[PDB]
């Protein structure tokens, strides 16, 4: 599962292949927050 997200706090397009959505959800949040604080 291939799952497409921007973060603002960037301006970067990040896309997350992950066999698991269990993996995704971590991935994507975890992408997210460290662009919004790094």
């Amino acid at each position: 599962q291939c799952y497409t997200f921007r973060s603002e706090c960037t301006n970067k397009e990040f896309t997350v292949c992950r066999p698991n959505p269990e993996e995704v959800e971590k991935e994507a949040r975890r992408t997210k927050e460290e662009e919004c604080r790094k």
